[PDB]
């Protein structure tokens, strides 16, 4: 199987994933270096749909010129069949990675939370909220955490269902939103990444998983640890109320990130 792409031509090693009519592959190049390759069926898609790729591949090529911390996006082809993007390939996602993993390296998560702060500030920087984070959003490459999706396009799942435990309190409250919902997501995947869980991994039964998220008066335990800034970081991620939610640009101020 191969994929030529605005002129050159590309092994399908296997395929990562997939979601809708989309498909990413692991590739090599003819010169046996790896890449992705992300495959959409145009062939029928709404114009909801069509814009949603559309509007990804416009940010994508823009934000990248900004932080090194989203994924590369090395080319494309569009037409009204076919998408193809040849972008740099992660080793894996953290959500996969985060799963197979117990032996955390202390240093190693600090590292990955600036790592997501960078990302999530900068498309925040040109009005996007993802809204929707969560660690398959996140790429490891060169010991290094990326972006990918950026909520707009539909999201796609590993290749052999998701989650809701990152839902932020405003995005349920909200069916009868701003950048502080991201922070919310980000501070899950940090409990997550210090205490082995995520806050309400607890409550399986998802109707009322959602009503631990809405509810004040039901607190998320801290254990307290050796980093109490670590600790200090998820306490105010994790505050219900947006407007008493610390910001990204405050986190980037946090003692957590700038000490040691
Ligand atoms: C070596 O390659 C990868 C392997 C794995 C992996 O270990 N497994 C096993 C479990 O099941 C999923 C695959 C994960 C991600 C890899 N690298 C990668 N993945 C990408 N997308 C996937 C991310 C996560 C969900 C499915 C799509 C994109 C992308 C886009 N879009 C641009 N560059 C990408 N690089």
């Amino acid at each position: 199987e191969c994929i030529s792409v605005k002129g050159r031509i590309y092994s399908i090693l296997k395929q990562i994933g997939s979601g809708g009519s989309s498909k990413v592959f692991q590739v090599l190049n003819e010169k046996k270096q790896i890449y992705a390759i992300k495959y959409v069926n145009l062939e029928e898609a709404d114009n909801q749909t069509l814009d949603s790729y559309r509007n990804e591949i416009a940010y994508l090529n823009k934000l990248q010129q900004h932080s090194d911390k989203i994924i590369r996006l090395y080319d494309y082809e569009i037409t009204d069949q076919y998408i193809y993007m040849v972008m740099e390939c992660g080793n894996i996602d953290l959500n996969s990675w985060l799963k197979k993993k117990k032996s955390i390296d202390p240093w190693e998560r600090k590292s990955y939370w600036k790592n997501m702060l960078e990302a999530v500030h900068t498309i925040h920087q040109h009005g996007i909220v993802h809204s929707d984070l969560k660690p398959a959003n996140f790429l490891i490459v060169d010991g290094m955490l990326k972006l990918i999706d950026f909520g707009i396009a539909n999201q796609m799942q590993p290749d052999t269902v998701g989650t809701v435990n990152y839902m932020p309190p405003e995005a349920i409250k909200d069916m009868s939103i701003s950048p502080k919902s991201d922070v919310w997501s980000l501070g899950c995947i940090l409990y997550y990444m210090t205490y082995g869980k995520t806050p309400f991994q607890q409550i399986i039964n998802q109707i009322s998983k959602l009503h631990a998220i809405i509810d004040p008066n039901h607190e998320i335990e801290f254990p307290d640890i050796p980093e109490k800034d670590l600790q200090d970081v998820l306490k105010c991620c994790l505050k219900r109320d947006p407007k008493q939610r610390i910001s990204i640009p405050e986190l980037l101020a946090h003692p957590y990130v700038q000490i040691q």
